[PDB]
């Protein structure tokens, strides 16, 4: 039992295989399943777990009414065994709040939750199930973080947090933790103009965080982190293949160093990418307007080449079904010589796209890379909204 | 593993961070959640757990009708993983009865329940999950105890118990346990005139229990116990900031050595304080009349100065929401050179304040100290009573 | 871990303290609780568990209809953590069938279930969770066993089984198991004329089993087993305090060596006694006709003196409430120099006594000895049958 | 822990004893039980577990409507503690998909699930709870596998898989795994003309797989695997006692090297046999047309002798009750000098035979061999379909 070192390179990926699917909304039509959103997965030496923000109600409960609302005192980060649906009976409360991240350093799990009023939020940083550190809001406007896993190297786990406007310049910082205790704080530097909801992974001693610019860019920011020196750089994905939502049509040429703007009507969604030269994969919603569909695109040199475009594709969720947030995680403790990319998609059901119900929740699907050429089908949520009417 | 000793000082506390919230009434509107009251938390080397007295029914069950009643043969002390709500599926029965305390000595957990008729109640003392000792009523009138955790030092865990009237002089004893066996029994000594429902914590080799005088006093008794010498003293909180409910307006001067009378309509509520010179915090309901709201007041020298008043505050539960009991606990096994104060508030829903339902139950919120200046918002229960009509 | 040796005497018992209560019918009015009957408790080095025969349905399920029926292919011996109610989610299936026993030898648990048709039943004997031995019916008429725990000594665990009529002379055997394998089989010897449902405990190298004569006697048979020699004797309880149900009024003199007839209208009920000279306690129903109420009577020399009568009494279940089977168990792994007697009462609800519902089920209460003089109250089931109409 | 080696012979079997029964449909009438089909059991050093393919809904859920359908993105292989019913709360997700196998090699469990569209399905091979290998369809037509446990020897676990028509010649392969990695792939050889849903067990260094010829034969194919050389042969069960469903009347002689055709209206059902000279047992449905009843027949030399017929029988499920799939498993880690045959019967309820409900599910019964002559009765599902109307 030792601190995780990000020594290994990323595995070659040619297609994506199914890892897990919880069918939460289908099950929760009758069983006692908690209302969630903002899910993710995170692993540790023993296996992987699902994580999400509970709304502190079940899906069939009367309190599901009004769960489109983002921030309340009734939310918490919960975790559970991968593949089960989240019930009041099988879920571990990691921390209390309405924005989270979590990662395992090889010894113990760090979980962070922000809570409080918009003008005076605070994070509590847990390690090994105990609270270690608290961090007050520095800009007085919804202190918040990744909504997917963080990554650790030799016990140091960088976390990206933002405080400030969601629709204008904000105050992002990279906080470097060890055993839950702040080792260093950096202000965001570089050419990314706005940072939300980073999706982060490690390979060859480098952590890359692929984020949501909610202010300008339909191209995604990328923060590159050295967890040994505890330093970073930022810019945008170079590729012309735009991967936020909403977004305009892909232009001739992307831009490494500035946002590519446009699209309607929404300013962003959490997303991810794996960036490894020829071995690069970008996720995005199929729709360039709405959180519908989900596709993986193999885009060689997406990180460096403004003319890069897709050479493969795999549909994860068909464009007749609702998607949601997406994020990266890796089973860093697999018995492999390489770290194999994995990702999840949040399958949002209910408001605001399905207004015949009073609630908003999600289910989860997760996939990992394969070097083989595997066939694909759509892993949509599967619930019938009529049954909830 | 070793027996806990209380040699560490209390941590400096400048504000309170969220530790846990179970949202039990919201969840229990639809899921199978047990009806409880008299909750608390208690920790051990592995972590902290939630505790409460079940009523032996679920919240939506027909048998929730009538659960304002305090003492029945269907009640039990239950414990569960911190943050979950208490269901029939995730709860451990610690002991049977209708008044309890529990605490971990570093090796094993002691749990004590009282049961029986009013005139012939008895305690059963459990240690490591096995029954060790039984204690028959000495005064023939509802033998009872703290309703929050006890504290242990070098194997010795003092517990404060009362037997006798709730509205007149009663027979309080301090019973000193080791591995669930009585080491010594003391009658209450000193200037506290009536003792109920002590909230106790250790620091600096000293256990302080802040109690409820249900006879005359709107100021809270304080018992100070030396667990090495197995002796105690008692008096009242000196501060003019009165902390029982009901209470009169705060007077110009408190009284260290007599009850301050007044207040309407209720004789008392379980509460707590942390008393550490300048580093002193008093909890109380916001209402001076009713169990609504909850505030933390930093009252330097509350223990010693009749003129001591607040220098800061933090609303825990707004005064538009119901509160209930509150009590002290500490994670004495944290990785810290000091013991950090924690507390909970019982958020009572249903009767008698909400008589549109037939039941009485509660949810839990718990917070711990921070040296930082954290923002705050109200952590009220969050259930809509209309949904239960 | 080591094999249990019955090296200690019984503890002195002056009164009985509450050990556990599951409130299963109150909870199972709304939560998913299995229909059961024939419960017991059994301990091991880690603590004690509850056991019962499930009916393979929940209480509120439609399949609860008709659960007065004793023997179906849907029944199983389930065990669960002491104090919880038995749900589909917290119960361990020990074995399949409609009559059982179970005991822990200090290394692993042996469980035995009988199943099959009346004329062709069979036992399966499990050890450490694996099936070891099978035993075919020898008399072609409902091969069956204790319905409470067995007892082990130096790895030898005797079990009493009957096969044959319930209303005439039957073929009872004592089978001595070690690690689930048969060591020896004895035909019943001595003066007991009919044996059902033995309740057994150990002390001082002797196992005593207090049974139900369903044929003739209102006095209970007593089998005395030597688990080292693997031999036994039998007779009846001597006391004039008759403890089966139904029974006649207590005569002025018992009978050590023949059944005392009389009683209407029930031929018997499972019960128990602790027999230890002056330290002897007899349980029975308060009603002499019906499974109503439950009392403990201290009857010095009940085992040897036909004139022995009660010197003290404790009501366990008042005679306005339903009782049921009762049986013995001991926490042989307690940290005491003596083995402390415990018992349980099955609190039967529904048919036949409560015919306004379609089901028959039970809850459990359990108590253990105290040397103190504890007060008592009634530990009845607590469910309101009207809520199930 | 060490790799399992198939060193032991089969145990003599003269009758079958009950091992487990989950009563899932009875319980699931009211409790939250997943819809399933294609169940099995599989053991490991600690005991045995139940397995099945969930439909990603509860039985009383609205999503149970349409669960006759075989292949959806909402299915998964789930496992749970033997004898419990499968709920969302007690089931482990082994892998995602709509065809499976699993087996333990003595060190860890391998589980394999196929998912995807009919023309582009893929297997994912898990070991120790982590994905190891992926296998794309080779024939573009529902890559699929055993639907009961595989068997391992010295770390090598062969698995039979088919891809191609269900009603014509298909491409079957035997894939030999070690630690979830492919050691060798063989095309099916020998005289079996069509292979589906193999039921496999090991004894004396040989693995025997008794399968389903869904194209022609009402006699069952038998694949014999040498797990050290990683080679096999195939033919049919010799015996005139035909054991697929549907089937014609048993002919005067069977045929070891070609299918015996006929029967109406269905082309096959998954089944099993244990083949060990005299000590040979064949399962089959009692009906020759429908999945009704289930019987075990002792058919000496069924593997070699075309004139072999039954010398004994045991009814497992009477012919007034629905059966379903059946399969082999063995507790290879029992404390016996032989490996004792076990099997399960899938008890299918709902569509198509019970059209008054919208769903299809099942419960499980499992039995193992006994050398004794045990009595038997019918272990039918036991649910009342009227309660679901
Ligand atoms: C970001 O978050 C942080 C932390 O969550 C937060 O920090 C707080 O900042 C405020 C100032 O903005 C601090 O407030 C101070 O509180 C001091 C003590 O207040 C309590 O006690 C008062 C005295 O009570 C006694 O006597 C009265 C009158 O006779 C009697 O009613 C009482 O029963 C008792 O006997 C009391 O009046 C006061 O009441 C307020 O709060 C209660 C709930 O507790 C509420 O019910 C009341 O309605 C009322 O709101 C309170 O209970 C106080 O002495 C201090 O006042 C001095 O300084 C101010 C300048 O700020 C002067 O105006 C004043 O003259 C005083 O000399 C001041 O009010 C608070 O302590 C901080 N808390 C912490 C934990 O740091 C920030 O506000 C947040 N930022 C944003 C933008 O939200
Ligand atoms: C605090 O709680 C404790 C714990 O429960 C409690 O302590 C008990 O105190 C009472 C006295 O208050 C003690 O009662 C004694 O019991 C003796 C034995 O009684 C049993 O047997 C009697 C005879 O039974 C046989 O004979 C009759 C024919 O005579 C026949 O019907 C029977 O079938 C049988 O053959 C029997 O009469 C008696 O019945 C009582 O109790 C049963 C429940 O078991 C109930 O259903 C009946 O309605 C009835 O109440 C019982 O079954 C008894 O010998 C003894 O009598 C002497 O003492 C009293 C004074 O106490 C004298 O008045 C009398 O003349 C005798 O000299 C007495 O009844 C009991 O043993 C204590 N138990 C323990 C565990 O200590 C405290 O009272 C509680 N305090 C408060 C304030 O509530
Ligand atoms: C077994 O399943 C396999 C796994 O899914 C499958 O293998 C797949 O085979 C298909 C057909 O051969 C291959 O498709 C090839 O894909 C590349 C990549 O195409 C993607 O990118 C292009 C270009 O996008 C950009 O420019 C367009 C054009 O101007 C803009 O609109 C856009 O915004 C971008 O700037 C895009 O046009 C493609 O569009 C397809 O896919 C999406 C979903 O991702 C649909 O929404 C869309 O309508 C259309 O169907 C696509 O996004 C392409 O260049 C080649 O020409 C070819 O199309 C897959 O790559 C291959 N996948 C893998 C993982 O191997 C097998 O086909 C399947 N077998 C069977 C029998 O079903
Ligand atoms: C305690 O329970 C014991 C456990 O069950 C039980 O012991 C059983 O005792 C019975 C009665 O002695 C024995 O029966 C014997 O069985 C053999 C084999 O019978 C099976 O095979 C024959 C031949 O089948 C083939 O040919 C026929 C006709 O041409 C075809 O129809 C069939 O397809 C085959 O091609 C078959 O006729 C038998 O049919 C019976 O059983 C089936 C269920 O399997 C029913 O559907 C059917 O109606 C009929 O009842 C059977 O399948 C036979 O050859 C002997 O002559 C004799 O019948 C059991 O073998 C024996 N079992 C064991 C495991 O020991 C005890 O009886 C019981 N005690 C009490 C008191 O109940
Ligand atoms: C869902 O929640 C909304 C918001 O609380 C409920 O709408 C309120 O209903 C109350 C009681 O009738 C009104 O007095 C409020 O003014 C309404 N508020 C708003 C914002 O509309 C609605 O009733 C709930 N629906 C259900 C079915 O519970
Ligand atoms: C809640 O509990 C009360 C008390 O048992 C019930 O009130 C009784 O109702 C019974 C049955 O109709 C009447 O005979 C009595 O008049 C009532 N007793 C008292 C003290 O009021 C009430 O019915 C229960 N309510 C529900 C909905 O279960
Ligand atoms: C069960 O599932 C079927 C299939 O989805 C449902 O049938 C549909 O019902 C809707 C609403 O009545 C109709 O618009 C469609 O025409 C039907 N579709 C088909 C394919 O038949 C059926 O309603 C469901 N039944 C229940 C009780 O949920
Ligand atoms: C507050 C800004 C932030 C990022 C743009 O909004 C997020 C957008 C969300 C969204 O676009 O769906 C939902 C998130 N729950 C919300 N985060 C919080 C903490 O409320
Ligand atoms: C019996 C006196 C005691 C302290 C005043 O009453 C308490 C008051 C209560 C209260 O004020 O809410 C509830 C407690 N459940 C009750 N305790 C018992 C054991 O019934
Ligand atoms: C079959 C005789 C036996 C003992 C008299 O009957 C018992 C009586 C019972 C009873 O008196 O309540 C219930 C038991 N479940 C039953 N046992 C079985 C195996 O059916
Ligand atoms: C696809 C052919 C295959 C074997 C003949 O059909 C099976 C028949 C079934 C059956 O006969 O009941 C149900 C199985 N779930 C199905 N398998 C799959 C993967 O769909
Ligand atoms: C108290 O516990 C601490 C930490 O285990 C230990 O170092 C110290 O010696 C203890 N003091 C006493 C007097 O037991
Ligand atoms: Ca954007
Ligand atoms: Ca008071
Ligand atoms: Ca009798
Ligand atoms: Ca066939």
């Amino acid at each position: 039992r030792t601190f995780l070192n990000l020594t290994k390179p990323l595995c070659e990926v040619n297609s994506w295989h199914i890892l897990s699917k919880d069918n939460a909304i289908r099950i929760g039509e009758d069983a006692h399943i908690l209302v969630t959103r903002e899910p993710y997965l995170s692993c540790d030496p023993q296996g992987c777990r699902m994580f999400a923000l509970s709304q502190g109600t079940t899906l069939r409960g009367r309190h599901a009414n009004g769960t489109i609302h983002d921030r309340s005192p009734f939310r918490a980060l919960i975790s559970w065994e991968m593949g089960q649906a989240p019930s009041p009976y099988n879920t571990r409360v990691e921390c209390i709040g309405w924005s989270s991240t979590s990662c395992h350093d090889g010894m113990s799990r760090m979980s962070i939750c922000m809570s409080g009023p918009n003008n005076n939020a605070s994070a509590v940083v847990w390690y090994g199930g105990r609270p270690i550190t608290e961090i007050p809001s520095w800009a007085g406007n919804i202190l918040r973080t990744q909504e997917s896993e963080c990554v650790c190297h030799k016990g140091v786990c960088p976390v990206v947090m933002t405080d400030g406007p969601a629709n204008n310049r904000a105050a992002t910082k990279i906080i470097y933790f060890k055993e839950g205790k702040i080792q260093k704080i950096e202000e965001l530097a570089g050419n990314a103009q706005h940072i939300e909801e980073c999706s982060c992974y490690g390979a060859g001693g480098v952590i890359k965080c692929i984020c949501r610019d909610n202010w300008k860019g339909a191209n995604r920011p990328v923060i590159t982190i050295d967890p040994e020196m505890m330093t970073h750089t930022s810019k945008y994905l170079c590729s012309k293949v735009l991967t936020d939502t909403s977004r305009p049509n892909d232009p001739t040429n992307g831009n490494c160093d500035a946002p590519i703007t446009g699209g309607s009507p929404d300013p962003g969604v959490k997303g991810f990418a794996f960036l490894d030269g020829e071995n690069s994969w970008l996720g995005r919603t199929i729709s360039k307007d709405s959180r519908s569909g989900y596709e993986m695109l193999k885009v060689p040199n997406a990180e460096t080449d403004i003319q890069s475009g897709p050479i493969s594709n795999q549909v994860i969720v068909n464009n007749q079904n609702w998607s949601g947030y997406s994020g990266a995680f890796i089973d860093y403790w697999a018995n492999k010589e390489c770290f194999n990319p994995c990702f999840y998609v949040e399958l949002i059901r209910g408001r605001p796209k399905e207004s015949s119900v009073l609630w908003t929740s999600n289910s989860i699907v997760a996939l990992c890379g394969s070097k083989k050429r595997l066939g694909s089908w759509s892993w949509h949520d599967g619930a019938e909204i009529i049954y909830f009417e």
